[PDB]
DNA sequence: CTTCGG
């Protein structure tokens, strides 16, 4: 008698069936199979349309999705002839979940089924995880359903107050309304800032050798330089015309460059962004399809964690390919659950080698196993120089630095500046003042990169959530991304405004951030989900009543006038 | 009309 495994895609089912016996028959769901209603006598009507009963300690109505009829039938067919259902969903919470609808819908005792965990689809990875098969975790499938329902509520009750006081159609979100916030903040600050003149003077020298250097002056009277207009760098000019130039010092120093820690989904997202111009959608769907060919870990993570194993190949890998001198005495740990950082299945697949992969997504892979071969090893090492001169009444310092051992550089793709050598004491002759009008520059647009990365710091939002939250808010329109930066446009203004006036709980940053927190306490038996979503109901209720009213009495001002 | 996840 064999045995069903369920996974959520045929990609997934494909490269599992690799590494299961003919005792394993391996079945996708193609996605999601249960969830809240699609949506396509007030209360009950509204009840109906959440499919979840905030009234009636949190009743749900879970339907099968549109057109998911036939892969139910074909499953529970499936599951009558086996004599074990392995329910092999992503670690994540929402795998917890799909596996709990898929356990629920095809029914029979819950000692048919097993929950089995893995971070990557490999032979070792797929035995370790069959070898000790685990049960499901209510408490992190009711923490998803927290979540779930908690996004309902407020998506289909703050909505339709928007539709009566601002415009039809626009949406409110527990997430995308304090996203759009940060845009709104940003365009503000940009809008109100008045830059200020500054000036910077340079010098061009000679050494006694004869040898050209570059000195920016620092301080004038032993105080920082920086004139405000022509005139006061005009009088500085003229002085510096005359002073006669000497090496105060001579600072030379040993300096190192370390790799980064491996990559995360919020830090994968960033770097895939800034140096292959990928947007964070793109990202992370070719990163699943990566994950679920089993070239690479599981990409919603938040831990940097790399197993022992991991840390011997890719040891091993620079032992033979780099040598002693790009290999650490011991391995870098970048930690602080089983969690592990985003990487190479195997060190010693090549980007180039890969099966079924289109180029940006080889590209992908080639970001994080650089990333990951990198991280472990040896700092780069520079000799670095800062000279400080002294003309007069003034200071003038010069910085550079010499590459002594390449390092971690050493994998990334294949020019310092470098000093004359000079001593203390010694004459320089002065040969050419440039001076340079600059302005300060207000703070910079939110980038898809730098959004995520704040998102991340606010602890809003979560591994399995920054994804595609940069859509509808464009569709919507509340932001547009022009230029590859971010511009709130005046539907987003209007709607975080009236936000914030009368749901200031909803928008906050910290209570955003502490839900994730009664989130995590529910997933870890700190917390029980309907009193928690009890809690939410009615701090939100509270608002939302409030908000109802005429602005006369408090309620949310009309989009008008 | 709408949520977050796809
Ligand atoms: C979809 C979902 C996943 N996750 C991910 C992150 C972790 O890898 C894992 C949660 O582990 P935990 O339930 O023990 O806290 O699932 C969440 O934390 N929240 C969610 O809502």
């Amino acid at each position: 008698g064999k045995a069903l495994v369920i996974v959520e895609s045929p990609a997934k089912a494909k490269t599992i069936n690799k590494y299961l016996g003919s005792d394993y028959v391996v079945k996708s769901s193609v996605g999601h199979i249960r969830d809240l209603p699609t949506s396509g006598d007030e209360r009950g009507a509204l009840v109906n349309r959440m499919g979840v009963d905030p009234w009636h300690n949190w009743e749900a109505h879970y339907e099968v999705l549109p057109g998911k009829e036939k892969v139910v039938s074909e499953l529970k067919q499936l599951a009558e002839k086996a004599d074990h259902i392995y329910l092999a969903t992503d670690l994540d919470r929402e795998g917890e979940a799909i596996a709990w609808h898929l356990r629920e819908v095809i029914g029979g005792d819950d000692a048919r089924y097993s929950r089995v965990v893995f971070n990557e689809i490999t032979k070792n990875a797929i035995r370790q995880a069959f070898n000790k098969p685990g049960e499901l975790n209510i408490d992190r499938v009711n923490a998803q359903q927290a979540r779930r329902f908690m996004d309902r509520v407020v998506g289909y009750m703050v909505s339709p107050l928007l539709w009566k006081k601002i415009a039809r159609g626009l949406s409110a979100g527990r997430v995308q309304s304090v996203a759009v916030r940060l845009v709104v903040e940003r365009e503000r600050e940009i809008k109100a800032f008045v830059p200020e003149e500054f000036w910077e003077v340079d010098a061009s020298t000679t050494t006694p050798s004869g040898e050209a250097l570059a000195l920016q002056v620092t301080h004038q009277n032993d105080k920082p330089f920086r004139p405000v207009n022509k005139e006061q760098t005009q009088a500085a000019v003229s002085l510096l015309e005359k002073a006669r130039y000497s090496v105060l010092e001579r600072e030379d120093k040993p300096t190192t460059s370390k790799p980064g820690a491996p990559f995360i989904t919020s830090t994968l997202q960033q770097a895939a962004s800034t140096r292959l111009g990928f947007g964070v959608k793109k990202t992370m769907m070719m990163a699943q399809r990566l994950y679920e060919a089993g070239y690479i870990t599981y990409m919603r993570t938040d831990s940097t964690n790399l197993s022992q194993d991991a840390v011997n190949m890719v040891r091993g890998y620079i032992s033979d390919n780099f040598g002693k001198k790009y290999l650490p005495e011991s391995p870098n740990q970048y930690a602080s659950e089983a969690r592990e950082a985003i990487r190479p299945s195997d060190v010693n697949v090549m980007a180039e080698s890969l099966k079924d992969m289109e180029a940006d997504a080889q590209k992908l892979y080639q970001l994080i196993w650089r990333q990951f071969v990198a991280c472990q090893m040896t700092p780069a090492k520079y000799d670095s120089t800062t000279l400080t001169v002294g003309a007069g009444d003034f200071r003038l310092k010069a910085r550079g630095r010499i590459l002594r051992f390449d390092g971690w550089t050493k994998v990334m793709p294949a020019e310092d500046r470098i000093l004359p050598a000079v001593n203390k004491g010694d004459a320089l002759t002065l040969v050419e003042l440039t001076p340079a009008q600059h302005f300060t520059k207000p703070p910079a647009r939110f980038s898809e990169a730098s959004l995520v990365k704040e998102l991340e710091k606010r602890g809003i939002g979560r591994p399995s959530t920054y994804a595609s939250i940069i859509s509808t808010i464009q569709d919507r329109g509340y932001v547009r991304v022009e230029n590859r930066r971010f511009y709130a446009e005046k539907m987003g203004e209007i709607v975080t405004d009236r936000l914030e006036e009368n749901f200031r709980e909803l928008m906050n940053y910290d209570f955003t951030a502490q839900m994730e927190n009664n989130l995590d306490q529910v997933a870890n038996h700190e917390a029980e989900w309907k009193a928690v979503l009890d809690h939410f109901f009615s701090d939100f209720t509270q608002q939302l009543d409030k908000a109802e009213k005429d602005p006369e009495e408090g309620g949310m001002r009309p989009n008008q006038m």
